[PDB]
């Protein structure tokens, strides 16, 4: 019953294969035009959505050979959304820190969700506008303390759309996904489905500043037999990929805001053996629904104890926590106590 | 109305510059004028930058050289968000980062001065006709490309010319000089190729970053390792003055549209001709058959270095005091400010 808007980025679409905050923010905006609300999608134009679609490009910046400067059509973007601030009640901002100076201009609210790690130069933003309002997706997110934030929101999926699998396939093999930078530490992935002699099916996107990394630790130790690849895969294969694995590693060597990938395991009834960074413990229920293993050697002990756990029960575990809508009514009220919380 | 506020908006690349430096030394000049003629400027810049008015400082060092910082886009967002947060302190702002200013004008009544530096890519064309209607100020008339904007005038640059001493006969072991980035815009594979078809020595002085890496080690980079090419990249201003005042000719090959190109009015103040590719603003600076000649293909440039000892070497001198002069630049800037301060 209010006017959002849903700043979301444009290297994706509203999406068909990599894309976790586009992914995100369509189960946000699908529902909660659903519930009476009144949303104007802010996204690409290829989107597919069910509200007042206003988009400053009709493709996806990644996948197009055509552009070069994404910063032009990120403040293209921000240029429509706060020129029309008094048409909303609240704007919901996904693109981050790039939306902080233009929020001390105008009159609406605006909400920011966090979806990424803070660094050494980033953290000087985030506390030159401390007191604004936040969304962290994971407590293990909440690293400066000194901001603003109003809630915490865990990020969830269609978990219907996800078809489960019981047992997996009559030949076992591992599993990876995400993208192939070190921040997913794929090197480890490929270590440990060899010192448990189990093959290893990859699945995930190669950008650049990953080139150099990608072709002296991954593609060396490629074979199609015992290793594969499949760059970049959609909804259907990682259903199955990930659904005829026995669990998906997750070795992390990053702070991981949360890790949409755990969450799409679990739905198609997969453990997830990951490493116990970040948000790796909110997420991974241990000696039920995965391993928090804290080293490689770990993670190789805890494959064999992974055909013991129920994947059954692995499904019904997001259905729980991780459900659209818990999130989107968890939104519901963080709206309410921004607008609530104004003026004093 | 000779009592203005103006809020001198830079780059943070370089700071206000030791060596390599082409926005940051218009800015320079133009702030160090306007405080000496009695205006309240403010100059929104890095930290260690060396200036009379009050500047602004958002990181005490140049991003470019200083290797802690990975994001540059994150103090983008911090000095463009403390300017139009204290613009109603101001009377004119005069930006000079390009379009990542557009969309803050269009959120407050201090009307922006936009001084642009930079060639229209096939994807800011996008934005800068979004703000089509704003105050635009070129610096050269093959600059402007889009035509349907609105110009408010045309600024050529200017550089201090009593702090280039001039060298009247160069060296007695003659040689060449290149000025600016190892980048194929500039075009400094050409360079080379003249030197060899003239036969005489060519001694460089450039930046190389990253994109451009490669070209640098693939091109250049194989034929420099002897006498005949000494290169000694990034040259300070009593270095650079001796290249070029002790060149015979400054070899300027360009490929690319150039908005400007300082490194041709340097070479002229210490007295030294400029053989350039007829492009871009190159016949806006270069005299033809004065000081320096304008080429349409490589070896119409070795038929110009024969036709080089007869060019006047002092009338390079004066002809840059003619229509590159700091006071005729800082005038006329100071002529735009009523422009726009009329108009409202
Ligand atoms: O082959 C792939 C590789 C990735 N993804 C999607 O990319 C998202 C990445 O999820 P996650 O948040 O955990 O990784 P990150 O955002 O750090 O890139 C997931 O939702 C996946 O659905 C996909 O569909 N197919
Ligand atoms: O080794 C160098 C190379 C360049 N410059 C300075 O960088 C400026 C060149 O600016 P230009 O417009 O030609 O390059 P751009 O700004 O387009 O990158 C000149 O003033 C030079 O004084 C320098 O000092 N040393
Ligand atoms: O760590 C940088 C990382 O973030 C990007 C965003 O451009 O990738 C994101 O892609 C989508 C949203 O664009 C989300 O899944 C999530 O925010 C990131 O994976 C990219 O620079 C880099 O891969
Ligand atoms: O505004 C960013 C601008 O800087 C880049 C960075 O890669 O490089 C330019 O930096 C100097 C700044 O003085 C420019 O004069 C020069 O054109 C570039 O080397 C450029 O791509 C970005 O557009």
């Amino acid at each position: 019953h209010m006017r959002i808007a849903q700043v979301a980025p444009l290297w994706e679409r509203v999406p068909p294969a990599y894309g976790g905050v586009e992914l995100v923010v369509s189960l946000l905006t699908e529902e909660l035009v659903k519930r009476g609300h009144e949303v104007t999608l802010f996204a690409s134009g290829d989107s597919m959505t069910q509200a007042k679609l206003v988009s400053t490009y009709p493709h996806a910046i990644r996948l197009d050979p055509n552009v070069q400067e994404y910063a032009v059509y990120e403040a293209l973007q921000l240029g429509e959304v706060f020129s029309r601030a008094n048409e909303f009640d609240v704007i919901h901002s996904h693109v981050g820190y790039t939306a902080l100076p233009y929020t001390s201009l105008v009159k609406t609210p605006v909400v920011h969700t966090l979806h990424g790690r803070f660094t050494a130069d980033n953290e000087r933003i985030f506390s030159q506008y401390r007191n604004q309002n936040y969304v962290s997706i994971s407590h293990s997110q909440r690293q400066l303390r000194e901001l603003n934030y109003i809630a915490t929101v865990y990020n969830a999926i269609a978990v219907e759309t996800h078809h489960f699998y019981p047992q997996p396939s009559d030949p076992p093999y591992l599993a990876f996904l995400g993208r192939l930078s070190p921040e997913k530490g794929p090197h480890h992935a490929i270590e440990i489905a060899k010192r448990v002699g189990i093959p290893l099916r990859m699945a995930g996107k190669v950008d650049r500043v990953d080139r150099d990394y990608f072709k002296e630790l991954i593609e060396p130790h490629i074979d199609g037999e015992f290793i594969q690849f499949i760059g970049e895969a959609d909804h259907p294969t990682k259903n199955a990929l990930l659904g005829g694995a026995i669990a998906m590693l997750f070795p992390i060597t990053w702070q991981e805001p949360f890790g949409l990938v755990m969450i799409e395991s679990m739905a198609a009834g997969t453990p997830v053996v990951a490493i116990a960074k970040g948000a790796a413990p909110e997420v991974i229920e241990h000696g039920k629904t995965g391993f928090l293993c804290h080293s490689v050697e770990d993670c190789v002990a805890a494959v064999a104890q992974v055909p013991q756990l129920d994947r059954m029960a692995c499904r019904d575990y997001v259905w729980q926590r991780f459900s659209v809508e818990r999130m989107v009514s968890e939104y519901e009220a963080v709206y309410d106590t921004v607008l609530a919380n104004t003026f004093v």
